[PDB]
């Protein structure tokens, strides 16, 4: 009855939605532990370390539970709140972390290999020791945490390669991997994936909200929209373009980075619009919901633009509540049920909605798209990535 | 009298004595500066993002005044303290935040050039932008900072290079270089050089401290090392090796990552204690003084091996009063003034005191020393840097 238990953290300027693919990257190697030893994950509290990028409202020690169901979860592989792994071992002890990191030698092409090796720290480490010699450090933002132990581990391929080395030091109780966004998917479309991914169901009221709004000023139902839904996700296994969606556009803009980024695959505001504008005319679709982190004077600039833009905007106490990953899931499940949704390049909140669009059944075409920058040359789509059952 | 304000900040990782580096390679920019337009440095102030990393108890927002003689400062560049930017300015309002980075397109070999441009940020910016359009940060732990615009600026040479981008676009009354360790210093051991780290003299109190330490436990004063004090640190100049020092000898041991970072330029506990020994009855030294950030366990071991050691353990009050950098500065004081002295490979810590050391004016023959590794075979001493005053 004496478990493992696996934690991790991602490299600090990532954002949500990075964060939830390195999920999957954790859940692949979780599994393949599964296979030899009994593991559990452990869920890292969401918030972030720069307090700053979620202006007034302070986002910290956040539990999955107020973003996805735990039970869905659950059923794809064991995981439990990192406040129940404080309660289960004795207070919040971490025995071994591990930093991820590159191998300082590089490689030549045509040398690159799938590796582990406990190596050097290449960045000085950003854990120190206190006069207990416990090791403190950032724990999601829980500061009386502590580790035994740090070091680094220089790290290659896919997630699963970490697993042997675990394996074999079973010294460690508890193991957590921290910089988890150096390993990769172990496969990425593939039916094991997919088993993860899709366990990750919002929670019950942010699907809620959104399909309320979705009812009120979308002319949106399930029904309405040829979504019939299951609850259990093991369940729903669905024909691919069955679904129909609301009568509406989806689009993801994404202007954070478009300045500082010097970016040519993002489009102005007016050629944004040209673009949404051939597409209500392509599809019929008298109204279109946008998702986007657009500034009060550009919005305005798009709000005068396009009129029949519809958007969600969270009260203030709604967003002190649902917080920023709420928000964000709102907008993204809303997206997710529109006739036809078109994204911002390589932004991985495009990403998401894809996945979850691939989920419910609708059809590729109407799923993998992005905005062209204005003058972008040769403009490349996102890659259509489909379910395995 | 309407004049230019500088600010910068240096990659979180970087601990204590690398940012004093950092401030003369700032300091020298100023001096380029001021050949053209009224200029005034401000000091950003101590502490740190990543708050685990310090034993100071969430001790924040601390002045240069806790740690350094501010008009003795002053006399080297025009300088102020954040504070007092806040008052002269209007608010906390910074107009222009250049991120500092490296050339995304690296080099070849041989094509190496101090260069500056205005380039596409490379890591995600971490500052973010509110709801009135301004961009908020981690600014030295000020939440009320409010910068104006932000972008990256790819950047390689001395810290001069920057000077000219600066003075062309002459909008901008207040200027943020973040990232400022991309910077290199001008000329290291040059008069420039010299003047700005000459400049640079502990607290009163904190020397009072030393002294009071050294007078006690060290049997050890100026007069008595025949190491005469100057106030007026222009009108201290003294004859290379004039200075003899305290009847003991001082050492430095960094083992913070010591294995972590797999170490081979720094010596095992007993490889330490032998050479001491060694040392002290070579250079006839009765007493051991040895400032060291050695954690209980290790603490423990180096004490029986070394019984004879005298350190500065301060009390939970006094840690409280001279925070951080107020104990470290003691300890280096305090080692800077021993007649013979050993540090520890590429430590900062020890070149900050062989810096202190020149200024003194002891031997170089019993300033740069470091400790070998056990086994280390080339084991390069440190490189002797003369003042040229
Ligand atoms: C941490 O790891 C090292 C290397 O395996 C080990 O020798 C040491 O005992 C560990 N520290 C603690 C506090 O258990
Ligand atoms: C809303 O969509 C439904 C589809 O079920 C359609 O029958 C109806 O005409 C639409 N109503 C409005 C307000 O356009
Ligand atoms: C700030 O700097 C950027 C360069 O990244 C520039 O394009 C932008 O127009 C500037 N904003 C203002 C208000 O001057
Ligand atoms: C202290 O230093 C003096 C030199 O001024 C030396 O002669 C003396 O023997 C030392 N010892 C003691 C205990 O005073
Ligand atoms: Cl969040
Ligand atoms: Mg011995």
């Amino acid at each position: 009855s004496r478990r493992r238990y696996l934690l991790y953290d991602v490299n600090p300027p990532e954002g949500f939605n990075l964060r939830r693919d390195v999920y999957i990257r954790i859940a692949s190697l979780l599994k393949t532990l599964l296979k030899t030893e009994e593991w559990v994950l452990v869920l890292p509290p969401w918030g972030r370390l720069y307090h700053w990028q979620s202006p007034d409202i302070h986002q910290v020690r956040i539990p999955w539970s107020e973003f996805f169901d735990l039970p869905s979860l659950n059923k794809n592989i064991p995981v439990i709140e990192y406040e129940q792994f404080i309660a289960e071992s004795g207070g919040p002890f971490i025995d071994q972390v591990y930093v991820l990191q590159s191998y300082a030698e590089g490689w030549k092409e045509g040398t690159w290999e799938e590796k582990v090796d406990e190596r050097p720290c290449i960045d000085q480490l950003l854990y120190s020791q206190d006069k207990h010699e416990y090791y403190r450090g950032w724990f999601w933002g829980y500061e009386e945490t502590r580790g035994l132990n740090v070091s680094c581990l220089s790290v290659q391929g896919s997630a699963s390669i970490v697993a042997p080395l675990l394996l074999r030091n079973t010294s460690a109780r508890s193991v957590m991997l921290d910089r988890a966004e150096n390993l990769l998917h172990d496969h990425y479309g593939g039916k094991e994936y997919w088993d993860t991914r899709r366990s990750m169901v919002f929670a019950r009221h942010l699907r809620e909200v959104g399909d309320e709004f979705r009812s009120r000023h979308l002319n949106s139902t399930d029904d309405a929209d040829r979504i019939p839904f299951q609850e259990d996700w093991m369940k729903m296994k669905v024909k691919l373009g069955s679904a129909l969606g609301g009568p509406y556009l989806g689009v993801h803009l994404r202007r954070k980075d478009f300045i500082w980024g010097h970016r040519q695959d993002v489009p102005s505001l007016e050629g944004a619009v040209r673009k949404i504008r051939s597409l209500m005319k392509t599809h019929r679709l008298d109204k279109v919901f946008v998702a986007t982190d657009a500034v009060r004077k550009e919005y305005e600039e798009l709000k005068k633009l396009l009129p029949e833009m519809v958007r969600f905007e969270p009260t203030w106490e709604e967003l002190e509540l649902y917080k920023d990953g709420g928000v964000a899931i709102i907008d993204q499940w809303i997206c997710a049920h529109a006739r036809f949704f078109i994204g911002t390049s390589v932004s991985t909140f495009s990403f998401r909605i894809h996945e979850e669009r691939e989920i419910l059944g609708l059809d590729p075409k109407t799923t993998y798209n992005r905005f062209c920058g204005d003058q972008e040359k040769a403009c490349e789509q996102p890659t259509h990535w489909k379910i395995t059952y």
